[PDB]
């Protein structure tokens, strides 16, 4: 193998990155100002008269948020209009001069209360676009206003699993283009919240790019480091192949993906589209294709101008939520021999329930496979698949087949990637074995799991 490959096969997260990529899918939680103007861009400068929701239950919304199987949220503590959910010491515009709580809430304490109280980790966004805030347009003043809400956020509410930021921008009052100083941002957020990932526009975790309803049929986490200051772009279907990457040399990097969408077409609440939330269904389809696409899973749910998750929000979440704890307990449920092509000692590894052990097949081995056979014929119509991501990435091609109680055997299905999980979906079929044939990898694949289910 030349130094290209030993490099690319060699690219891995960090600490921060592995413990995000372990939470697989988290909420954004969109509220405020907007929800009662009922808009998805307000204007700035809104009376914060506005908002009074008279029935904020952030249990509510955290219950809702466990059934639908969230690892954490993040809530939107300011948004481009500029109203702060929290009594924030450098601006009048928050909800300290609202009537709601009689001036004396703080809606980013109550939700990061809850969300700890109900096992849930807690992120958050903060707008740089700011349509309220005198100093923006003005430029370092605007950064010193960011930097000091930053602060407030990273240091009073307990630890931030992400800081989700993106780049949206405009004039101020004085007709200049505000411009923020990433560099600054990203010191303040490393050194108040070391563990935090820094999010879309920000080096840790990367927007996918996705067309709604689309997934990248090969995602990888290793891609050109330019990605991370966004020739490319995030929308590229192929990013990481090798002819995608070989150019860059050793100016790549760890940098995987993030599927972010609504339940609904607007990010806030809109009476108008509760016709229109996505059921439990199409999210699990979505899940299946995210978490099962190696990526992780942004999926927000915008509480209604009541201060409550909206009905059909909370059953959709409710049937995702079962739809996959029922396929995890099937995936438990499982009674599978395991048989590799080689490094049969390690075999043990795609089933000990230990996503730190891993079977890797020998160097020599030409033709790295791994054998499940079933106590008897049963139907399945996927396979999990799982690689040792805290080593990198490194699987570009895997086909599977099965060996039908009819003696013969045909190929179910194939995928190129894998990384944290691929999730491979085909026809329900009647198989008494599959194999998982790894007809490409950069370098030996190291698998921590495989398994063969019905959906
Ligand atoms: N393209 C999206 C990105 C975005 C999504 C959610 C946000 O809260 C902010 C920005 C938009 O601006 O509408």
């Amino acid at each position: 193998a030349g130094i290209n490959l030993n490099y690319l096969a060699n690219v891995r997260p960090s600490s921060r990155q592995l413990a995000w990529q372990r939470m697989e899918m988290y909420a954004f939680l969109h509220f405020g100002m907007n929800t009662m103007t009922d808009r998805e861009w307000g204007l700035g400068h809104e009376d914060p008269a506005l908002f009074n929701p008279r029935n904020v239950d952030v249990d509510q919304w955290m219950d809702a948020l466990v059934a639908g199987g969230m690892a954490g949220v993040i809530l939107t503590c300011k948004h481009h209009d500029g109203f702060c959910l929290w009594p924030s010491r450098l601006t009048r515009h928050t909800v300290a001069s609202s009537p709601w709580r009689e001036g004396k809430g703080d809606l980013v304490r109550e939700v990061s209360e809850s969300a700890r109280r109900h096992g849930l980790k807690f992120g958050v966004y903060l707008s740089p676009w700011d349509r309220t805030e005198e100093s923006y347009g003005k430029g370092k003043a605007y950064d010193d206003f960011y930097v000091g809400q930053l602060t407030e956020l990273l240091t009073q509410y307990g630890p931030i699993f992400s800081v989700w930021l993106d780049g949206a921008n405009g004039e101020g009052k004085n007709g200049k283009t505000q411009y923020y100083d990433w560099d600054r941002y990203y010191n303040v957020i490393r050194s108040l919240q070391p563990d935090a990932v820094i999010s879309v526009c920000g080096p840790d975790v990367r927007w996918a790019g996705n067309e709604a309803g689309h997934v990248r049929d090969n995602e990888w986490s290793v891609v050109p480091r330019r990605l991370r200051s966004a020739t490319v772009s995030s929308q590229d279907d192929d990013l990481g192949s090798r002819e995608a990457v070989a150019g860059y040399g050793d100016n790549v990097c760890w940098y995987p993906a993030e599927v972010d969408t609504s339940i609904r077409p607007g990010w806030f609440y809109h009476q108008s589209e509760d016709d229109k939330v996505m059921s439990a269904d199409q999210l699990f389809d979505l899940w299946l294709s995210a978490v099962g696409g190696n990526s992780s899973l942004l999926l927000n749910i915008p509480p209604s101008p009541e201060g409550l998750l909206a009905e059909p929000d909370v059953q959709s979440l409710k049937g995702l939520g079962r739809r996959v704890s029922e396929f995890r307990e099937a995936l438990a449920s499982v009674r599978c021999e395991a048989r590799t092509s080689s490094a049969s000692a390690a075999a043990a590894h795609l089933v000990d329930g230990n996503r730190d052990t891993f079977w890797r097949p020998d160097a020599d081995d030409a033709a790295p496979a791994i054998t499940l056979t079933l106590p008897q014929p049963t139907t399945i119509n996927a396979i999990v698949i799982e690689e040792a991501i805290e080593h990198g990435q490194r699987i570009e091609h895997l086909r599977v087949t099965g060996a039908l109680p009819d003696g013969t055997e045909r190929v179910l299905g194939q995928a190129g990637t894998v990384g944290y999980r691929r999730i491979l979906r085909f026809d329900d079929v009647e198989v008494s074995s599959v194999t998982l044939h790894v007809d490409g990898s950069r370098l030996a694949p190291m698998i921590s799991r495989a398994a063969a289910v019905r959906i």
